[PDB]
C-alpha cells in the first residue's frame, strides 16, 4: 500500500522524553522532523517558512501558552493540520482537542501504527482564490452542529440551519467537514 | 470634526529615535501606544491578543526580518491595518509598501497631520462568517490590475477580468479595494 515518505513534521513539546519518542518514531517512519519546546518559538518557526511544514504535533500542555489556544493558532488561524498529543484521554479533553482546531489526537502511549498514519491529513491518492479562515467561535458552532446531526448524516444544508450564520455557505461547511471528518468520526 | 481618541497602536521600529518620535506624537493625538523593536516580538504581541491592537506602524527596515514581509504578515495574513514607516520616498519603495500589504505609509519627517489621521483605516462615521485571507501573490495581481485600470474607474468585474483567478468573486475584490483604496489613490 502507498506510503508518503519525507513529510515534514514540527513536534512541539516541553517534555524531552515525549519529544524524543515522537522524533524517533517519526524518523523510523521516514518523516523529516523539527523539534521545538516552546509554543511562541513553534509559531515563529511556522511563519518563518510557510510551505515548510506538512503537519504539526503539539502537546496539550505548554509552558508558555495554553495548549488549546496553540491548537487554535495552528489549526484554525494558520490552517495547518495540527495533532494534539495528550496523556489525558477523557471524553472532555478529547472533545476539546477538536473544538480548538486539531484534525486528530495521539494518546500516551503512542502506538506506531497511529503515529505512522498521520500522513492521511496531508496527502491523498487520486495562483488561487483567498483562503477562508475559521474563527474558534465559528468552529465550535460547527462542531456542535455536526455532533447534533451525527457525523455520518450531517449535510451542509442541515449544518447551516443549526449554525444560523448569515454568509456561511454550503461549500464552506463541506470543505470544513472534510478537514475535521476523521476526528469527528472518532468521537 | 469627529476624532476617535484612544485607539491602540503598536509601533515596530529598531531605531529608538523613530520609536520615541512616533510614540510621543501618537500620545499627543490621544492614541494608546505599545512600542516594540523586533519583528518577531511584534508578531507574538499581536497574536497574544487579537482584538488588542487597532493599527500597526512598522519600519520598512527591521533587523530580524525583511520589513516588507512583516507588512505581509500583519497586513495580509492577520488582516490588520499596517502602516509603513520609511525614510525612503522613491516611487519604487512607496509602491512596494502597498504591494506587500500596507494600507498607508509615513515618510520621514512625519508630519502631525499625517500621523494624526491614521484612524481613517480603523473607524468610520455612519458570530460572523469566515474571514477571507489574501496571499501576497494574489494581492500583487490585484494591485497590478487596479493600477492598469485606474483606481477611480476600476470596478470589480474589470479587476476580475485582468486577474483571471477562478473562484475570486466581485465581493472579494470590492472589499479588498475598499481596504487599499486610500493607498492606491496616493500612487
Amino acid at each position: 500500500e502507498m506510503f508518503p515518505s519525507g513529510l515534514r513534521v514540527l513536534v512541539v513539546d516541553d517534555d524531552p522524553t515525549c519529544l524524543m519518542i515522537l522524533e524517533r518514531m517519526l524518523r523510523t517512519c521516514l518523516y523529516e522532523v523539527t523539534k521545538c519546546n516552546r509554543a511562541e518559538m513553534a509559531l515563529s518557526l511556522l511563519r518563518k517558512n510557510k510551505h515548510g511544514f506538512d503537519i504539526v504535533i503539539s502537546d496539550v500542555h505548554m509552558p508558555d501558552m495554553d495548549g488549546f489556544k496553540l491548537l487554535e493558532h495552528v489549526g484554525l488561524e494558520m490552517d495547518l493540520p495540527v495533532i494534539m498529543m495528550s496523556a489525558d484521554d477523557s471524553k472532555s479533553v478529547v472533545l476539546k482537542g477538536v473544538t480548538h482546531g486539531a484534525v486528530d489526537y495521539l494518546i500516551k502511549p503512542v502506538r506506531m501504527e497511529a503515529l505512522k498514519n498521520i500522513w492521511q491529513h496531508v496527502v491523498r491518492k487520486r495562483l488561487k482564490k483567498p483562503r477562508v479562515v475559521w474563527s474558534v467561535e465559528l468552529h465550535q458552532q460547527f462542531v456542535a452542529a455536526v455532533n447534533q446531526l451525527g457525523v455520518e448524516k450531517a449535510v451542509p444544508k442541515k449544518i447551516l440551519e443549526l449554525m444560523n450564520v448569515p454568509g456561511l455557505t454550503r461549500e464552506n461547511v463541506a470543505s470544513h467537514l472534510q478537514k475535521y471528518r476523521i476526528y469527528l468520526r472518532r468521537l
